């Protein structure tokens, strides 16, 4: 009970150890509330005041026969220590271990050592340390060391049971401690590298810490499948591309136009430096790679007078090859993650042809969107059921913790603040504010500047004078009582300080916007995760902020003399890059964008400068653990708050009384005005309507529709030539019009008009035929060029739309799509107004500073140190003619131009060039300078964290309670899934759960039992296996380049492979007597072996009979089949495999309605963006001339990959840069672009297919769970 507290005493001690010889002469677990480091019962009361910092015997009688005893703090936490004296000299009564455990046992000390800890973490951060930080850096080691004495007097080194080295966070206090004695006793950047351990220590010395990383560990103990998988798929994967594309990217265009006797060769034996390279090779202006080139049909075609040679290095410095196996391995890597991969899909496309678009999408639906999901799913896995186990202990723990002029002035100035009309009002002018700074714009006129100004001088006066006037009207002591008072006074008087006489305060206005979360349910849960990120959860975005701070600062020591000193190998003016480690804020920014997803183009500096190894492990290191730990919180927030949603409001009385008002004189003056005052029809009837319900009628519609869909990809800027295609096609337009038009007239009749007028598809039909009727008659008539027909003819592209009602899969994808537009809407409110926050703040702070006065030979921005004006730009155009003043097309000029750039920004396409010119911008009309606004990176870090990280979790959580509303809605079954493919579905549930089969018949036959007791043990499937995994290295051996005699051992040592297989594959016909065929993996296992030999067959063949290396090297992909068998064995492997497999049927449904979009925005941009300059992006490979080259680029940028590139070229409307009287084999004429439909294009294609992927996603993981 309460009384079992006594001193220890020298008396108790004679009892320790008569009682231990008790238990040694006759020869348990510890309380699970008893442990060391926690809160003691409270069954037991409060402390003796004499009782605190000394030591006690300890409470646990499991613990009461060994050597220990427990010490208290103030605080009330426990300390536990063992009886046995220090090292076997201090015994725990000297004088030294009692001032040992006073000072050890404090918050004083853990307070002095945090705060030690963060002054070194501060200390760490410093490019050029100035001489005299040495003597900081000996106080430091100084309370590092008095800190482990202390800990060595209280409890030994190691002698004891419960001493200093048994709990492992200690060891890290020793190794530091050891290290800065060695490197004060006895590769600088090694040295000073260490030391960032001590940042380390905070994990031990703030509270709480110890569990999220105890948590993070235990989340990551569950990847192990999944890493398993990802390491196999992306090795298959990079054994696929080292198959395919082994050498291509070496080609490039060579000049024929060499003279006297120097032929290819006669320039082979020359070819070292780069310089050289660059004389005879082809080098697109402002790139540092040589133009690849193909020997396809559909490759890269070299320009006149140009051969297509495999000669030279391979592209970015050498790091994208699928030469070796490593190279390759990258190359996946960087596939699996989507960083910058549509640079590497390009070039692969334009080397070996646009027929491995097929490659890249099998990869980027497999190696990216499937792994990612199961690791998502397996760590939200992981947290939910810890935070389950959480709950449920708390849970536990909560049962048992059951078990006189100024007076009548204030009063009516009071009655003057009423709910309804005082907040209303106030409201009203919020969002009038908004929607008038909203108005800022660069080009700028004096009245509109003066209303703008005078404007918002009223708004703070109304703001001021409520602020003021609820000061008086309730007592200042309870007007700061609550959080919204007081956050309002905050943003007036900082409104005030502003209007005493800066660009960034000129924004936090904007902020009492946030004062509409009362009212606003969506906000205020947007207000809500944001204070779960400090709130509930602020430990583990403290673990975060550690982490981010340790790797930028192990990266600066490791990297920035290597980035100095061999900075002339990464830039050619031979200065520093713009990403780079040198410094603390730039090793901070290079890690924030790792953490974004970009980390290929940054580590090819670093390893060109410092070398391959260190800079792989840290960048890998950093892309897995900041991964890790950005996932942990984005789904612990998302959890925990849609979890947690799992007197009347001010507005709500305005809304009554003005309810009251409104109806009471609604009704009023309604009383005011009262007081004041045929069977030949029906047979046709009946016969239409069985003819249109009459299933050829349907399936020919359907066969219609698809043929006149398909009719619109022909017509592509080579319809002129194709002569007989043209009029085939135009005169099957006729028909298909007349068709659909008889269809509307046949259910119009059948059906009936509100029948079909009360039906949203035939809604859309109808639609359809109306303009294919307008566009008709219009071409009847004559008036074939007004222009608005012109335009009408462009919407014949949105036929495709007709299928969606006909196919069933789109049916109920569409179906769900459509029950989720009120909860998207809400949540695009949000983001629209969080955004124009931050739009209407970078408006503030650049708009009107990205021009800038350039050499347009090769975009060349001109020192500042000359023309730093507007006017002298115009002075140089005047002196020189070829300069320009130009602007960035994405920019900050305006709120709508503000929401493009802070799209690019937010999905991280375009962005870099835009946080170029903001910190790089100096002021309107004067040239920008190298970093000028340094630190204007930070307001993009907060954008990317804000209007990015917290928008996308809301979106992410009202997206899944809607979905999982609707599944209840439905009862329980699936929302994208049609009744058949149910039926399937839960026939290969069946089939997967199957129960083991009967044990296979035993032989008689005594040779057969002989062989069939070999193969059918575990011995064989092991050698088997072993034989596997060989095969797999052998085939990893292939290089490119390799000798003959390797190439020859290679193919003998796999003849050998092939003979083994079939050696097991012929001994299992054999001994389980056409049983074999029985199991399913043996069909799998004949197959493999069938066309293992075919194809060893048929290649020898190739090179023999129809030489054609392209067809060798696809048929060779056969070998590829050994591999597949690892997943054999794995319990794990096979039950993801066997997820996706469940997962194929929504999938397909998806995955058929975005090929549909992609369809239709494939005809629009061919009859919009085919002619439109080749610039940035739009080459003579990557275009919208071809319905192939469109749907290429719609493919690229469903991911939203490289879609600023794209865009850019048809931003170009004007005379400068792009050319409206230019001859055109359309009739038209200009390369121009108009951006209104380009930039409508682009934003709702990328829009619709977020849409749509999140929806793959959302069903993907959803299966998942329910599989798991
Ligand atoms: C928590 C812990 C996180 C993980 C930490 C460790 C993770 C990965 C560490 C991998 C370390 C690999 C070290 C390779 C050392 C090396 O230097 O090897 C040399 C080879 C061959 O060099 P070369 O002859 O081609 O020289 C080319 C010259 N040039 C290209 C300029 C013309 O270079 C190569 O193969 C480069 C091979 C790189 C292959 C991709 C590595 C795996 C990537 C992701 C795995 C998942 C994470
Ligand atoms: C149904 C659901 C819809 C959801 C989205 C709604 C968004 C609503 C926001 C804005 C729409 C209206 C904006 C105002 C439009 C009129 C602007 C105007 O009158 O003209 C001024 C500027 C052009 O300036 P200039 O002619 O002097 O320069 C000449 C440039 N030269 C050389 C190319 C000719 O006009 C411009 O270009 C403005 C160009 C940009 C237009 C807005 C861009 C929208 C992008 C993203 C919005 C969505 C973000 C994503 C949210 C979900 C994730
Ligand atoms: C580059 C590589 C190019 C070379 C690749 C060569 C091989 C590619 C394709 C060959 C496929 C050969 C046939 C594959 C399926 C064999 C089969 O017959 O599969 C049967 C199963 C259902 O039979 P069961 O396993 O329940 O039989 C009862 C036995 N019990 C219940 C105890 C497990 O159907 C299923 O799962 C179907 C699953 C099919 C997955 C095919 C993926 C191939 C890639
Ligand atoms: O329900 C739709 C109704 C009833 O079905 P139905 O079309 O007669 O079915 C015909 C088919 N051969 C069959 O019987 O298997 O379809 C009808 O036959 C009702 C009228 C259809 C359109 C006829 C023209 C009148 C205009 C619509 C008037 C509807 C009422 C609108 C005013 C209501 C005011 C209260
Ligand atoms: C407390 O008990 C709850 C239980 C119901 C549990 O339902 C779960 C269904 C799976 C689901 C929706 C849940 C939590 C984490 C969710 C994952 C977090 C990741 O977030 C994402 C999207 C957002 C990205 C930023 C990161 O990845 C998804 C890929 C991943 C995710 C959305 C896949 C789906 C997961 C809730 C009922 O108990 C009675
Ligand atoms: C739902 C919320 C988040 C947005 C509501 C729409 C408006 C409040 C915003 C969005 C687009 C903004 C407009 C973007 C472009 C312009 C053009 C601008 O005038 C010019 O650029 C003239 C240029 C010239 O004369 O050369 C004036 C501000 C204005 C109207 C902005 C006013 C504020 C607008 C209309
Ligand atoms: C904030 C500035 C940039 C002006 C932007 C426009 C807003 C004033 C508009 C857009 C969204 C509208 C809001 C949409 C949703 C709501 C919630 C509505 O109340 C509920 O939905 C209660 C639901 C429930 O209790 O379950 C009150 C009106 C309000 C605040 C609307 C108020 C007017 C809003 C905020
Ligand atoms: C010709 C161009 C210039 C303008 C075209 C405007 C139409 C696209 C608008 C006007 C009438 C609207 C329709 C009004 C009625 C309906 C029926 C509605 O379906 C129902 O109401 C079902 C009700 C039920 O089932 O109880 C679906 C939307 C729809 C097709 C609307 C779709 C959009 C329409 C066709
Ligand atoms: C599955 C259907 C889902 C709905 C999809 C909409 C209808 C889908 C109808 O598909 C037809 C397209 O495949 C036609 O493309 P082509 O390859 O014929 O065009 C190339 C012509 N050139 C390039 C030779 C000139
Ligand atoms: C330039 C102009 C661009 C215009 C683009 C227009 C795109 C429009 C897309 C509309 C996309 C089609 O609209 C979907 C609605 O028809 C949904 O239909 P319902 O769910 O009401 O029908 C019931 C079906 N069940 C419930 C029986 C299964
Ligand atoms: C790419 C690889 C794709 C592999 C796809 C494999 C699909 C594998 C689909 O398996 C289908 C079987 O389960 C059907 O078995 P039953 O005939 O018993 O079920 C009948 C159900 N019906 C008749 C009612 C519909
Ligand atoms: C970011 C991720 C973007 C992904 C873009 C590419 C996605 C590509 C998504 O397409 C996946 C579907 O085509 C797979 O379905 P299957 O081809 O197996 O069709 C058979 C389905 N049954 C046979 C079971 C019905
Ligand atoms: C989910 C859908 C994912 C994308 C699906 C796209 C399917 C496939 C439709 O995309 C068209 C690509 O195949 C174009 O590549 P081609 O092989 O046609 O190019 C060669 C053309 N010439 C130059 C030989 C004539
Ligand atoms: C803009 O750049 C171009 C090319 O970079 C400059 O034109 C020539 O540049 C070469 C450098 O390789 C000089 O040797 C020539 O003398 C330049 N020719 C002329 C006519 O200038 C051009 O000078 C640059 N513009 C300005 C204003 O300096
Ligand atoms: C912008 O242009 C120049 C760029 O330095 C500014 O400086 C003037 O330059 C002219 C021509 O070199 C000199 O004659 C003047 O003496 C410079 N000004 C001064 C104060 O020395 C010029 O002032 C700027 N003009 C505007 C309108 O901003
Ligand atoms: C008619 C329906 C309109 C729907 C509009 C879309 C609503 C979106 C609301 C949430 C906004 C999320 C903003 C986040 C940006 C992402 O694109 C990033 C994605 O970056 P990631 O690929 O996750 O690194
Ligand atoms: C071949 O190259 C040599 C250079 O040593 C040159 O003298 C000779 O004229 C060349 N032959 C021809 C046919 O151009
Ligand atoms: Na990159």
């Amino acid at each position: 009970g309460p009384q079992s507290f006594v001193h220890f005493t020298k008396q108790s001690l004679a009892l320790i150890e008569q009682r231990i010889a008790e238990r040694k002469s006759k020869e348990p677990k510890p309380s699970s509330d008893l442990e060391a480091g926690k809160q003691l019962p409270f069954i037991y009361g409060d402390i003796p005041p004499g009782m605190v910092s000394e030591p006690l015997e300890d409470l646990d009688p499991y613990y009461a026969d060994k050597k220990t005893f427990i010490v208290l703090n103030k605080g009330k936490t426990i300390f536990r220590f063992n009886a046995t004296p220090a090292l076997y000299m201090l015994s725990p009564f000297s004088p030294l271990r009692r001032i040992s455990i006073k000072i050890l046992v404090h918050s004083l000390f853990s307070m002095l050592i945090m705060c030690t800890i963060l002054t070194n973490c501060i200390f760490m951060t410093m490019n050029n340390p100035p001489d005299w930080t040495k003597n900081v850096e000996y106080t430091f080691t100084g309370i590092y060391t008095f800190e482990s004495l202390v800990k060595i007097l209280a409890r030994g080194f190691c002698v004891g049971e419960f001493t200093f080295l048994r709990d492992p966070w200690n060891w890290l206090d020793f190794v530091v401690i050891v290290f800065a004695y060695l490197t004060e006793f006895v590769n600088v950047s090694a040295l000073r590298t260490f030391r960032v351990l001590r940042a380390l220590k905070t994990i031990s010395v703030i509270p709480g810490l110890k569990t999220i990383v105890g948590a993070l560990i235990q989340s990551v103990k569950k990847l192990s499948d999944v890493m398993i998988l990802t390491v196999f798929c992306l090795s298959v994967f990079a054994l696929i591309g080292l198959q395919l594309f082994m050498g291509n990217l070496k080609h490039k265009c060579f000049r024929n136009s060499l003279e006297n006797n120097e032929t290819l060769e006669s320039i082979m034996n020359t070819l070292e430096s780069e310089e050289d390279f660059r004389k005879y090779f082809l080098y697109l202006e402002g790139s540092k790679d040589a133009l690849l080139c193909g020997f396809s049909t559909d490759s890269g075609q070299c320009p006149e007078g140009y051969t297509c040679v495999k000669i030279g290095r391979n592209p970015d410095y050498g790091y994208t090859s699928f030469d070796t196996f490593s190279w390759a391995f990258l190359a996946l890597f960087r596939l699996m993650t989507q960083d910058y991969w549509e640079r590497l899909y390009q070039q692969t496309l334009r080397a070996a042809g646009k027929t491995y678009m097929i490659f890249f999408v099998v990869v980027i639906f497999l190696g990216s969107f499937y792994l990612i999901n199961l690791i998502l799913a397996v760590v939200a896995m992981a947290y939910e059921e810890q935070n389950q186990a959480n709950i449920e202990e708390a849970k536990q723990k909560e049962l048992e913790f059951q078990q006189p002029y100024w007076i009548k002035f204030k009063k009516c100035i009071y009655f003057i603040v009423m709910d309804p009309f005082v907040d209303l009002a106030i409201t009203i002018c919020i969002v009038l504010n908004t929607l008038f700074m909203a108005m800022e714009h660069h080009p700028m006129t004096e009245e509109f500047k003066n209303v703008l100004a005078i404007g918002n001088l009223v708004f703070t006066g109304i703001f001021a004078a409520e602020m003021v006037l609820k000061l008086i009207a309730m007592d200042p002591y309870e007007y700061f009582q609550v959080g919204w008072n007081i956050f309002d006074s905050l943003i007036v008087t900082l409104s005030l300080v502003e209007l005493f006489l800066l660009s960034v305060l000129r924004s936090f206005r904007l902020l009492r916007v946030f004062k509409l979360a009362k009212s606003w349910p969506t906000l205020n849960m947007l207000i809500k995760i944001i204070g779960n990120s400090v709130g509930a959860l602020g430990n583990l975005t403290l673990v975060l902020a550690i982490i981010v701070f340790i790797f930028a600062v192990v990266g600066m020591q490791l990297f920035g003399k290597s980035y100095k000193e061999c900075v002339c190998k990464i830039n050619d003016d031979c200065t520093l890059p713009r990403w780079h480690m040198n410094d603390f804020f730039h090793s901070f920014l290079i890690v924030f964008r790792v953490l974004c997803g970009e980390w290929i183009e940054t580590m090819w500096d670093c390893m060109e400068v410092a070398g391959q190894a260190m800079c792989l492990i840290v960048y890998m290191m950093v892309m897995v653990i900041g991964n890790l730990v950005v996932l942990n919180l984005f789904l612990a927030l998302l959890l925990s708050s849609f979890s947690s949603d799992n007197d009347a409001n001010n507005l709500q009385i305005a809304v009554t009384r003005i309810k009251k008002g409104i109806n009471y004189v609604k009704q009023t003056l309604r009383e005011f005005i009262l007081k004041a005052f045929g069977k030949i029809w029906w047979n046709i009837r009946k016969t239409c309507y069985k003819i249109v319900e009459h299933s050829w009628f349907e399936s020919f519609i359907v066969l219609m529709i698809l043929l006149s869909s398909g009719a619109l990809a022909f017509e592509d800027i080579y319809i002129e030539r194709k002569k007989t295609i043209k009029i085939i096609l135009e005169y099957a337009d006729k028909i298909f019009t007349y068709i659909f038009i008889l269809e509307m007239l046949l259910k119009w009749i059948a059906y009936g008009y509100k029948t079909y007028f009360t039906n949203a598809w035939c809604w859309l039909d109808f639609l359809i035929v109306d303009v294919s009727l307008v566009t008709l008659v219009a071409n009847t008539l004559g008036y074939s060029d007004l222009g608005p027909i012109k335009s009408l003819r462009t919407l014949r592209a949105l036929r495709p739309l007709r299928a969606l009602s006909r196919f069933e899969g789109m049916r109920v994808v569409v179906n769900a799509l459509i029950g989720a537009i009120p909860s998207i809407m809400n949540v695009l409110l949000v983001c629209l107004i969080f955004w124009l926050i931050f739009s209407i703040m970078g408006v503030n702070l650049f708009a009107g500073k990205f021009y800038e006065c350039i050499n347009t030979t090769d975009g060349s921005r001109f020192p500042a140190s000359q023309v730093p004006n507007r006017s002298e730009c115009f002075a140089l155009m005047n002196v020189s003619q070829n300069v320009r003043w130009k602007n960035l097309k994405v920019n900050f000029d305006n709120v709508g131009l503000g929401y493009l750039s802070l799209l690019q920004v937010a999905t991280f396409k375009g962005w870099t060039i835009i946080m170029y010119a903001a910190v790089d911008s100096v002021n309107v009309d004067k040239q920008p300078k190298y970093e000028y606004s340094l630190y204007m990176y930070i307001y993009f870090v907060v954008f990317i964290i804000f209007g990015s990280f917290f928008t996308l979790n809301l979106f992410i959580g009202v997206i899944i309670d809607n979905f999982n509303q609707q599944k209840k809605k439905l009862g329980g079954q699936d929302i994208f899934m049609t009744e058949e493919q149910k039926k399937y579905y839960n026939a290969m549930k069946k089939l997967g759960s199957k129960k083991p089969q009967k044990p296979i018949p035993r032989p008689g036959n005594k040779i057969q039992g002989c062989i069939f007791d070999l193969v059918t043990n575990q011995a064989f499937d092991i050698s088997i296996m072993v034989l596997i995994c060989l095969n797999m290295v052998t085939m990893m051996v292939e290089k490119e380049g390799q000798s003959q005699h390797m190439t020859e051992v290679l193919y003998w040592i796999n003849v050998v492979f092939i003979i083994l297989f079939t050696g097991e594959c012929v001994l299992k016909l054999i001994s389980l007597r056409h049983y074999y065929f029985t199991v399913g993996w043996n069909i799998f296992d004949f197959v493999v072996v069938i066309i293992s030999i075919v194809g060893m067959f048929l290649a020898d063949l190739i090179e023999t009979y129809f030489v054609s290396p392209t067809l060798f090297r696809v048929i060779r992909l056969a070998r590829i089949g050994r591999i597949l068998r690892l997943v054999k064995g794995a319990k794990g492997i096979r039950t993801l495999l066997f997820a996706l497999m469940m997962s194929l049927p929504a999938l397909f449904n998806i995955g058929l309605l975005l090929f549909l979009v992609m369809f239709i925005y494939a005809i629009f941009g061919m009859s919009n963006f085919a002619y439109v300059k080749w610039e940035d992006g739009i080459n003579d490979m990557f275009n919208f001339e071809t319905f192939g080259n469109s749907m290429i680029c719609l493919f690229q940028i469903t991911t939203s990959a490289g879609w600023d590139g794209l865009l850019a070229p048809i931003l170009n409307s004007k005379p400068p840069d792009c050319d409206p009287t230019l001859p055109n084999s359309n009739g038209s004429r200009g390369d121009c672009g108009n951006p209104s439909v380009g930039i409508f294009y682009f934003v709702s294609y990328i829009i619709i297919s977020f849409l749509v992927v999140v929806n793959m996603y959302i069903a993907v993981i959803l299966e998942n769970f329910s599989v798991a």
